[PDB]
């Protein structure tokens, strides 16, 4: 007597499939990636940089919080607290901020440089400052920015700078806007004043705009801050009859490509990932993830999903082809060293020995099929968490509708393709093992009665040697012709 | 004598498969959604705002045209027409127009306030008004808005603010006047250098007319530039003109959950609810696909180009991979009535029709959860789809239009060969589980009868119908019938 | 004896399956285009626009290296040099430049006509030119353009006005200088407190020059920016100034039926066809996908991050799921070449390659209808891909990136997983369609013939080709050959 049979384990893992669910299986593969490090980490090689809680421009016009900071000449992404506390110390607002933040999000090489320094506005008063700026306790001011009357005298200031650096360099001005006619005055003299910025392909010039306005951090005047690239060996002049906010620095800077900001407290804590996301850093094959939308680096596709279970065994019982669960009835606790085989009732003794030929040939197959549905993912480089003004709104509604669509179509292609290739895993189990039983009684044909639940009986005395033909398909029909029927 | 068949009907229903066309099936269902309400509807209980054919425009600024509008303090979306007849009566344009539209478009709470009456201008003159705005037929004016002119000789320096301790966020707006030619400048303001000032926490602004020559449009040179600010809880808004100041008198609480899009179309709301509207009718369904209309707003099927996605549930009609249907079985059974597959047997007794209550339900869940699937895994959020852009945005809709098309290929791309190989697989399913029922017998038997050619097998011996039964229902046994008549 | 066999042959063809690598096929068929003709061509019927090395905007003004460009009244796209040499020859820039851009991709229709010609500017100079545009080799200037200076030491209000009687939407380009110091302003206009009004129906905007000593740029310290409008049917443009106006001579008339794209490269236009070109030729192919370059115009297949999508069309080559192809039928017939599948016969007369067509029939029709299937559904309209931007829009570029990058991970990933899905079950097919084929006999011959093993059966009687044909064409009588040699 020989049995065809398949492997049964202890095992409660389920999978679903097209057609069926809660299907407990014998060996699977989750390909969604839950865990992340919970480690903020660098990124290649290259930390992020960390604003504490300031702003960009609270760091960039050097907001007197921002003292302690700790600038790091290159990183690979910015972190920064979803609403700084130190930012425009004092009141007003920033030209093209997002493009700004957006342009400084990756570097290569940034590095501060003098370019204006103050004690040579020698027609002017250089000690402004402001009790919204304030160092316990005294008024002070933006520590990378400059210009009142000296005197009862406002001359015209007009200074330039050519960039020798040999890097395109950052640069940052401001125009000032008083409370109301009088105070204008008593800083800057002259009434119809004027800021003149200019440099090969920038040119503009700001008036001052007064207002009547509330007071933000005790002020009623604001200052708006502009900025531009100042290309190698180009110059920049300014011109200003008052009003002029003006840098003492700029920043060289080299950029190889670009970024993002990520929104999160977490900390720089030394370790390395191809893939951040503001709750921890991904390390993983898989294809999916479902920690967080908001990533930075070279991820799997965020899935809306929260379990991809791949078969990898076969179905686990205590089918299209009809032998697995069907006219096999079981499976066999005994044999555990492949995922089909033979079991014999013999003299000598009996019975579990594991078919090596066609197991291997399955683990091969499952094999190829997992690396397929992983190996195929095209993963490039993405920041994908971007910035926009309030005037913006629209556009950032085309962004979400974006990052929605691409989110339903992964989601909605991973979860079908684990339903599809569950239910083609089941089955191709179910056939290798029908094949099995046909191999067989493709080979003995009138020398065993086919019993029902997957078992020949044999007409004569089968031995081991014997077994071990039928086992490794060498079993010769013509040396048996005992008739018992 | 048993013997193993399938059922069949007079079913046309046809189907499409990846290796065969136009196959007729016995039962199908379709999954694209085709058909809608023709009714504007309410949103998940929450009406449109309705703009009649008034602009957001006329109807902030209060154009007169705009009087019987109704205004609603909830709505979930906007229904303007493409062209609206009322806007600007006096000419002009709106700052940042589009992004205020997409601002109103879904609102909480929304609430008009009287911020600054106009009977509080004590020192400029307020009934002002223009034959653009005429309500027959006198001069009138947007009913929202004052236009402060000279009182006498003069126009002292108006100077008003508003702190806003409403509770909620608010949307207030102005204009500045751009007049024909200095005597309208003197007749209506006295002074020359003027400019208009407006400030608050985070705005900051200041505009000084521009008088030129232009076209006469409504028989107006001059026009009126508006722009809008949202006026945060507790903060306040400084006005300051020394002419040309078009003031509000007031201004909108408002509160936002989230955001929505405007509708255009000529219809109007229509007493009845959905999840999801279009702009040529409501539509109510399970599944997730539909191809009424891109324009969407709510909770939507996905739109496709297709116009057939039809599912095969039941089998191949016969009035395959396994060989079974259409194959060694040649034909089906119109008798068989109460399932899928089954037996016919030849008794002494009768015979002999016995759908096979076992494998049928097998059937009827695995392919009730295949459209369950297929279904079920389709994620629908709630989305607006339509949406504006200025003249000197081309570039960005076109950006928008790109990725509406490309997302509209794939969904269409992907639905059709889902269709396709599922269907495939059906038909194949169904033949799977006719062979395995016909070998689920012959196993049985063996010895004990004969296998004559499609699906029939002749027992060598008297089999009744209590014999019978133990063979539909698996309980059939071998010995108790050695009579071999071979 | 009769043998069921399959189809093998000379074949090295490679495809891959969900289940296995390289694997030898009998026939198949890539579905990716890779080639080009290497053309630049025109598009429907339709020539593109050719700059030359001149930009839009030195082709608009009439830079004076732009006057020999040949420009043709239609044009399907542009095709414009990464980095034209000949643009803003005086320095300065364009607002809203890649609007216009993109305004002027696609065009119906489009020609310059004169609607302010010089002389009649009696009381202005007309002449000023510059070095900084020069013709070897005295100074000159934007053709379509007029440097409006002062007579003597006068500049009156310059003032004049068009109306648009054209019949078409009119192009109308005007810019405004900012000289380099007071003393500059001065030589040239007069005056000192300027401005530069432009007004339409819809436009109305004041510049004023913003003097301020900057870098030189060709030469030149000064800069003119430009602006641009559409001037409706009938509506007329007022322009009125006090010094500093740069006033247009030429408006071009304009129509367009939809848009289009700039193509990028140094190729020029070199008379041919296509619905489909790329920066590197042009594309003719019926295929869904091609790999050939991102940036495309027309109506093109979809670009995939893949070189070689190779779907399996004949049978696994052996020099299965339903275990008879490299199964219980070991190896494959190089015998046989007028079908997919057939038999072999041992008699006393010939023997014997005889291929069943009924049963290869039905498999090349499916075939065929599962490649159509997969190329037919792909949906190709017209699009452009390659999009402009400033460089402040890089956020709205990198938006434009994201998308167009995420369009080709999702068709990658489909049609690579397409692609190995299909095979697995193409090769099943033909597994089936044997495994079918032996079993159709088997169930016709019963105990005639013995199951030897390589799906060969032994006739339990004499067999002549006849009797042979009875097999193959399934009509064969058992009742016959009741003989026994068992």
């Amino acid at each position: 007597q020989i049995c065809i049979g398949y492997h049964a384990n202890n095992s409660t893992e389920k999978v679903d499939t097209i057609l069926e669910r809660n299907v407990t299986v014998t060996h699977a593969k989750d390909i969604l990636e839950k865990t992340h490090n919970g480690k903020l980490c660098r990124l290649s090689g290259i930390p992020p940089l960390e604003l504490g809680d300031c702003s960009i421009a609270g760091w960039l016009l050097g907001n007197p919080e921002c003292d302690r900071l700790l600038s790091v000449p290159e990183w690979s992404y910015i972190v920064e607290k979803e609403n700084p506390t130190n930012g425009l110390c004092y009141p007003g607002s920033f030209n093209d901020y997002e493009e700004l933040k957006h342009l400084l999000t990756s570097v290569t090489h940034f590095e501060k440089i003098k370019i204006l320094p103050r004690d040579q506005w020698t027609q002017h008063t250089t000690t402004g400052g402001s009790r919204a700026c304030a160092v316990s306790g005294n008024p002070s001011f933006f520590r990378n920015m400059v210009l009142t009357k000296k005197g009862s005298n406002y001359p015209v200031a007009k200074r330039s700078y050519n960039n020798t650096s040999g890097e395109q360099m950052l640069i940052i001005w401001g125009i000032h806007y008083p409370n109301d006619d009088t105070e204008q005055r008593t800083l800057y003299q002259n009434v119809g004043t004027y800021v003149s910025v200019g440099t090969s392909t920038l040119n503009k010039r700001s008036i001052p705009e007064i207002a009547t306005r509330p007071k933000v951090n005790g002020q009623g005047g604001r200052m708006e801050f502009s900025w531009t690239l100042l290309e190698t060996w180009d110059v920049i002049n300014f011109e200003s009859t008052g009003n002029l906010i003006a840098p003492e620095y700029g920043f060289k800077i080299s950029k190889r490509g670009s970024s993002g900001i990520m929104k999160t407290e977490k900390t720089l804590e030394n370790c390395e990932t191809k893939c951040q996301t503001p709750l921890g850093a991904i390390n993983t094959t898989l294809p999916f993830h479902n920690i967080h939308p908001l990533t930075i680096g070279e991820c799997p596709k965020y899935v809306k999903s929260d379990r991809l279970v791949l078969a990898t065994g076969l179905r686990n019982v205590p089918g299209l082809f009809g032998a697995i669960a069907g006219f096999i009835e079981g499976g066999w606790q005994g044999m555990v060293d492949g995922w089909y085989g033979y079991h014999h009732s013999n003299d000598q003794g009996s019975g579990y020995a594991a078919d090596k030929e066609s197991t291997q040939k399955a683990f091969d197959g499952i094999t190829n099929k997992v690396n397929s549905v992983i190996a195929k993912m095209n993963t490039q480089f993405e920041a994908v968490g971007k910035e926009f003004s309030n005037l913006e709104r629209r556009l950032e509604n085309l962004n979400k509708k974006m990052e929605d669509g691409f989110l339903d179509v992964w989601t909605y292609n991973a979860e079908l393709l684990v339903l599809m290739e569950n239910e083609r895993t089941l089955d191709f189990h179910d056939s290798n093992v029908k094949n099995l039983y046909d191999k067989v009684r493709m080979q003995l044909r009138d020398n065993v009665k086919e019993l029902g639940n997957g078992c020949f009986e044999f007409y004569h005395k089968c031995d081991d040697e014997c077994m071990n033909s039928v086992k490794n398909g060498t079993y010769d029909y013509p040396k048996y012709e005992e008739e018992s029927k």
